[PDB]
């Protein structure tokens, strides 16, 4: 009724739409786990060869938030500049929230490749420090039992954030976070779920995250290049050089 109420059922849309996964059926399959004749599988394979199914799983990942940043109110709106300065800053970081979904805070594993599995599985990347940081972080996301329109208000306010430098409309990009802010703490009360506002993670430990992230990633893609066929192409020859 109140247009606010209105954006809530468009964001929860769009999240619906760009989910790979349902959350049901990530719940289902966190029986099927892994065997260790499977772990030492993936822990023999080439760190190349886990990189490039790695790699491919996590663009797939940022072509759906790409997705859900195209269908947002407002988001097509905004200049190229705008758009391009929000996806770079933000996809990742909306990328490892929504990993909290596919991941067991009981037996600490990960929803990957069909079945759920703990860092281990990973041994062949070579970076411990970081996979532990992810899942010490989706180990954080998970004691919230963030439900699917949270995670969707949430990871909209990630990727819309007027405070990213570099944009040449801030005004614009303020209009929007500010809906979108009234539509999460509206959302949230009408639930009585507020208090997690104070159980959300402090925006640094997500942009410190992402960066170590990227980092890494931006490292095996000057060694191993992997080929993408890209959603949005002015963000691609910003991130890939
Ligand atoms: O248009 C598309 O389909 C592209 C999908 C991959 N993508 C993005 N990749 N990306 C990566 O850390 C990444 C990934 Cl995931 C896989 C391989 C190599 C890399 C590093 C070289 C960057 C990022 C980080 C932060 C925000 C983003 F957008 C992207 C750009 C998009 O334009």
């Amino acid at each position: 009724l109140t247009e606010i109420e209105h954006l809530v059922q468009s964001v929860c849309k769009s999240y619906r739409e760009t989910c790979q996964l349902r959350l049901e059926d990530l719940l289902r399959q966190r029986s099927n786990i892994f065997s260790r004749e499977e772990v030492t599988g993936y822990q023999r394979k080439s760190m190349w060869e886990m990189w490039e199914r790695c790699a491919h799983h996590l663009t797939e990942a940022i072509q759906y938030v790409v997705e859900f940043a195209k269908r947002l109110s407002g988001f097509m709106e905004l200049c190229q500049n705008d758009q391009i300065v929000l996806l770079k800053a933000g996809a990742m970081e909306v990328v490892l929230v929504r990993m909290c979904r596919a991941y067991n805070a009981d037996n600490r594993t990960v929803f990957f490749e069909g079945k759920y599995g703990g860092m281990e599985l990973f041994r062949a990347l070579g970076c411990s420090e970081l996979i532990s940081s992810i899942f010490d972080f989706s180990h954080s996301l998970s004691a919230l039992h963030f439900s699917e329109d949270e995670i969707a208000l949430y990871t909209a306010l990630v990727l819309i954030n007027a405070h990213r430098p570099g944009l040449q409309e801030k005004r614009k990009v303020e209009q929007l976070q500010y809906n979108l802010e009234l539509a999460f703490h509206h959302h949230l009360h009408k639930t009585h779920r507020q208090s997690i506002l104070a159980k959300l993670p402090p925006k640094g430990k997500l942009r410190s995250l992402c960066s170590q992230h990227v980092e890494r990633l931006q490292i095996f893609q000057h060694l191993h290049p992997i080929v993408v066929q890209a959603a949005f192409p002015p963000l691609y020859k910003e991130l890939f050089s």
